[PDB]
């Protein structure tokens, strides 16, 4: 049995650590069959993300807290190894112990780490010793953070996805307040980058959300939910992390 290395934090110190690094779903793709994954966040073969996925243990997915989470590995062992590291996001997990760290990329991915026109070549070696370290998250210009509304079930329960979140990338707690009785109020991760709001027949009224960055940091989108909300209608703001 192989124990988990730590387990990341925000703590950006630009320099490189060991990991095992493989590869999943199809070999053009973006990991999941399906091109979402276990944080929830769904289109990952679309930009901004483009496929560039990937997958970690406990220590880089962090239960889910990990989600959004930018890093950038490049290889140095084998040869038609680019050399020059590639810039991935966390929107998936896998935890199987086969290494203190590792990374599940996606074929895109994992062939990026190549020379040019070496891809497929590499992409058959299955496993290799990667190396990689954390850093704050860049996204076009402009962009801002969005929040997706989930498939609903019993009279409003809520559970709100958010994407696009730059520096630190992952969530740590979101909240809210309706028009009158502010004080914000937590909500439940189901699960990955969704979360849930179980009581919602007095909350009414545009609503403000409040995210925490998994250093602290924090935003405050105030509508961005006007009450005329439908499921998978989705929401952009005017806020984001620098
Ligand atoms: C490296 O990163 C990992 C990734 O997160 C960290 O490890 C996780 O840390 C979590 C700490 O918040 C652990 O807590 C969950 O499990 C607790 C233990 O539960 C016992 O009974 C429950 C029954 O429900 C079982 O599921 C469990 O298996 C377990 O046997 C659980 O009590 C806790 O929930 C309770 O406390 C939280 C606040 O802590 C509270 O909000 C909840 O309402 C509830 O009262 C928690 O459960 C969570 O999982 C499901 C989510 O939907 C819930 O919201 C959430 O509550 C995780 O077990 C653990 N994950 C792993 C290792 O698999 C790790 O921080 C470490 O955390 C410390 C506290 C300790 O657990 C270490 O062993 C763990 O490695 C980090 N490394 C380190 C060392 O920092």
């Amino acid at each position: 049995k192989v124990p988990p290395g730590p387990n990341i934090t925000t703590n950006y110190n630009g320099k490189w650590l060991t990991a095992r690094a493989t590869w999943y779903g199809q070999p053009n793709g973006a990991g999941a069959p399906d091109n979402g994954g276990a944080c929830g966040i769904k289109n990952v073969n679309l930009p901004p993300y483009s496929g560039m996925t990937a997958c970690g243990n406990v220590p880089i997915f962090k239960d889910g807290k990990g989600c959004g989470s930018c890093y950038e590995v490049r290889c140095k062992e084998k040869p038609e190894c680019s050399g020059n590291p590639v810039t991935v996001y966390i929107t998936d997990m896998n935890y199987e112990p086969i290494a203190p760290y590792h990374f599940d990329l996606s074929g895109k991915a994992f062939g990026s780490l190549a020379k040019p026109g070496l891809n497929d070549k590499i992409r058959h070696c299955g496993i290799m010793d990667v190396e990689f370290r954390r850093v704050r998250c860049k996204y076009p210009a402009g962009q801002k953070i969005v929040f997706h509304i989930e498939k609903g079930c019993n009279p409003n329960y809520l559970a709100v996805l958010v994407k696009y979140v730059a520096d630190d990338g992952d969530i740590v707690l979101m909240e809210i307040q309706d028009k009158l009785s502010a004080e914000w109020k937590p909500m439940k991760l189901s699960w990955g980058a969704i979360w849930r709001m179980d009581t919602a027949k007095a909350l009414k009224g545009p609503f403000s959300i409040r995210l925490t960055s998994e250093s602290g940091k924090k935003v405050i989108a105030k509508d961005v939910i006007p009450a005329n909300w439908r499921p998978d209608a989705v929401y952009t703001s005017n806020v984001q992390f620098y």
